[PDB]
């Protein structure tokens, strides 16, 4: 007989204090309309789920005869092939639904979701697992994405992280960030390897990087003389005077007529004059006459 | 009659190996006193729980009535409306206690805790999901809070992460990375969009953002030649002396009176004398006598 | 009698409709030999799990007696002590299987998968929790680690996050990527406390960080003359000379002797001498004569 002789097997299962294993296959609503979780949990009194202190069910796998829930505020939740699992009261409800890999209207797939409903006081509401396939939305230790095939190719709105570009025979670190917002959403820097060079990029509006990387300007990057508006040290020994004097004496017996760079120095009879010169790095010059 | 004429209805339920749905809304003890682990699995064991392979129970939605563990080292579980799930023995234990979206006595809310005590040399203990309500403390995708109202306006201790920053008809990029200890314990980057300046700043013990941004220097923000303690070209070039020479020639027949500048240069009778001449940045001068 | 006169009590159990308890301390299998999931649901079908919507069991807490599964893609599952609830059909299947704090062969501890086998056209597969044991990796709020010995203590190949290392008497924070591929797999920001000097090293293959930090040159911690090639203001105006002039007159009644530095200036009789000077830095020097 096997208990199949038993009026009312479910008020049966209630009295001696068991689980209810309510359906494996049940279609959960008529159609794949949308409804929501006030319809959810009417549509849970008429199958007798607060009845029992654990009820189960499992919508069938077929997309056409299952709702979906629209108003949880974490994802919609497609009914079709989702375990339902409801314990507690009427009154002090908690609802846990397993969703499998597909789904349609939206669902989230491979979820598992946690409704409670203590009373409309007491934050009613629904909240959904962080798990492999559903990962938080974090940034990534390791590497982000695959590498990509040149130095700018990351998008200013992809993920922030750390991610790896071809340069050609060796590859370069992109640290990408990104908030989607504002005048600057995102900024990268490009590293070359063994402290190559350090190098950023920062985006505008929805516009992306207009600019070429600026390379940061470090102990091992200095600045040129040229950068920074100056000479070097090398331009300004070839170009500036260091000293004047007069050079080797020449003399005349008289007299001394005019001679390009030479001023008369002596009247003892005879006549001296040297050249004027003057010192630039180290070379010395004789002045010239107009 | 539908099994209410049933003595030791427990005892029958375990017979016929099914589920145990021990109660809806009990009151797990006496009132919201603290309560350890091994007084909860004491507090199991008196109801029955491991007396059947699963054995679930609500706690009652009355924080007045319901304990509270302490020792998890994951977080306080208060077991007012709580669903209690226990499985496997005595021996080999696994509790899973979901709770709901409102607690007392500091219990996670909206969480699913695990306890193991498969014996004491075995590692028992406590866990606890991640999930949208309580996620994990991960630096953030995308943007971390609102936008703020100035540049400096994220505090050092808070949460790393990408942030948005008014700066008055636009916003600039806050790059905040905080790890709560040390001599430093925070810095953060500003970026301004499309390359237009990188800048840090970094904390000191408690005392925050001491000094203001630095900016950092790179190919489109050169430093200046006074930043390097330099002189510009235009500097040198309209200060030092390039070249020497004697100037146009003037005479007299005889004789030359001392003029200022000027230096005799040939007595043929007559007289001939130049002045001095010094180039600075291309332009010539006549140099004076005391 | 309580049931205990039951034949067939699993077929009673599905004619009421109550979930099955199968087992508290079943042994899932012979040995640990490695089992795939085909051969699990196998099994599974050998003890009727699949004529029940709700299934549960507990795998015995003996290594040497359970399966281990190996093709999850999401890591090991030791079923020694593993509860196992399998929920739906033998076509449409769900399997939940919650891992204590101890495996073997390799099982990921403190853990919760989830199976769905919905036919081979709907993605069959597992999946995994994150929870406070098995975190996501994910880079870290707050500091990651502890506090390393030395600046340069933290690998290139540790997680990407923020770091403290000792710098004797104060410490330094230690801004970390990594992702573990490309010719720059790291890079490392090192900042002082209170804008005291910001710093990157990177890396290079698998060999680390080959170069000492650079630092970044910033206007708190600006280049140098010397850093870009050039003089200071200083060293340009102790070298070069600024203004040429005749200095003081002498004169001599007739004559005048050649004298170092001197040039004739008149003839009035007379012959009147200066001494040719230079400036630099405002000194004024006599020149000499060779």
């Amino acid at each position: 007989q096997n208990g199949a002789d038993i009026p009312g097997k479910d008020t049966f299962t209630k009295n001696i204090g068991a689980c209810r294993a309510y359906s494996a296959w049940l279609n959960i609503g008529g159609d794949s309309q949308v409804w929501t979780t006030a319809q959810f949990i009417s549509w849970l009194e008429s199958q007798g789920a607060f009845n029992h202190p654990y009820w189960m069910c499992k919508g069938s796998w077929a997309y056409a005869n299952n709702k979906v829930i629209t108003d949880t505020g974490c994802g919609n939740i497609c009914l079709a092939g989702a375990v339902v699992e409801v314990i507690g009261t009427r009154g002090a409800m908690t609802i846990r639904v397993t969703t499998p890999s597909t789904s349609s209207g939206g669902g989230i797939t491979n979820a598992q979701f946690t409704y409670i409903n203590h009373g409309d006081a007491y934050a009613p509401g629904w909240r959904r697992d962080y798990n492999t396939k559903n990962q938080q939305p974090a940034f990534a230790l390791g590497q982000t994405g695959s590498t990509v095939g040149n130095d700018k190719a990351v998008g200013w709105n992809w993920n922030s992280g750390v991610y790896n570009a071809n340069i050609g025979g060796a590859s370069t670190l992109i640290l990408h960030f990104n908030m989607n917002t504002g005048s600057c959403p995102a900024v990268q820097f490009r590293v070359n390897y063994r402290n190559g060079g350090i190098f950023y990029r920062s985006a505008r509006d929805g516009y992306g990087f207009e600019a070429d990387w600026s390379e940061i300007y470090t102990t091992t990057r200095k600045p040129s003389a040229g950068d920074v508006g100056a000479y070097t040290q090398a331009e300004c020994n070839s170009r500036f005077i260091t000293g004047i004097r007069l050079g080797g004496l020449s003399s005349v017996q008289t007299g001394w007529s005019d001679r390009s760079g030479y001023v008369v120095t002596g009247s003892v009879d005879t006549t001296q004059a040297r050249p004027i010169q003057y010192c630039i790095n180290g070379t010395w010059y004789n002045a010239g006459s107009i």
